[PDB]
């Protein structure tokens, strides 16, 4: 009812799944002036979301992304030039505006045989908020970290959601191609690609067999390759709504 109206207006706070929105209603929090009064019920995470919860219900212009990306972009080559990264979701694809910013990061150092190198991610969120872009961190693993960055005030920006995923290098571009989309593309790709005897994930490209229960991941070094498996022609992301 007026009530459950309730719990959908709680889960837009990112943070506030269904499950942890239920309990504070058993809780008596319902609009967000309870949530503010009641910092102490939230992890970080809630605590984040709502604290921005305006800002983020705004969209981003890519006019916006593209200064975002750039600041990203030579941060992170000062760094470690030897370092890949790669702002991907439809922002790539060319859309004119975007829902968050969503950064695939990797390093040749790391592969899927190390596995275990959070100082790379690391380095890059620290040198981001020693930037003043990023500014709050909902989450933060060895792998993924979710946060809050804007640009630079002169005079304000929102502030908006960011994530940065480290990946294998030996599996960066699947997941370029992956976090790419859209949703159909990838779809339709991955049909394809069966054709033809392949299977696609984020991860990795890999060659079926009898019965199909097969694989064993080939070689990627850009997006590229991974059409040359299947042998189609290259899409180039802005031709890839579906
Ligand atoms: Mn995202
Ligand atoms: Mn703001």
């Amino acid at each position: 009812d007026d009530t459950s109206s309730s719990i959908n207006f709680l889960t837009r706070v990112t943070g506030i799944g269904p499950s942890a929105a239920r309990k504070l209603v058993d809780e008596g929090i319902k609009t967000l002036e309870d949530l503010r009064k009641n910092e102490d019920k939230l992890n970080h995470h809630q605590r984040i979301g709502l604290k921005y919860f305006e800002d983020f219900e705004k969209r981003i212009p890519r006019e916006e992304m593209l200064q975002m990306q750039d600041i990203v972009l030579n941060e992170v080559k000062k760094l470690d030039p030897e370092y890949i990264a790669t702002v991907c979701g439809s922002f790539r694809r060319g859309a004119e505006s975007s829902g968050d910013m969503d950064v695939l990061l990797t390093h040749p150092n790391f592969t899927s045989e190390s596995s275990k190198q959070p100082k790379l991610l690391h380095r890059v969120v620290e040198q981001l908020q020693k930037v003043r872009f990023i500014t709050d961190t909902l989450s933060k693993g060895e792998t993924k970290f979710m946060g809050v960055c804007q640009l630079p005030s002169e005079n304000e920006y929102p502030h908006r959601r960011i994530d940065i995923r480290l990946i294998p290098k030996d599996q960066y571009y699947c997941g370029v191609l992956y976090f790419t989309g859209s949703d159909i593309f990838n779809k339709n790709m991955r049909a394809h690609a069966l054709e033809k005897g392949f299977t696609i994930n984020e991860y990795t490209i890999r060659p079926l067999g009898v019965t199909g229960v097969a694989g064993e991941p080939l070689p990627v070094d850009s997006e590229q390759d991974i059409f040359d498996y299947i042998q189609w022609r290259y899409r180039e992301p802005k031709d890839r709504s579906e």
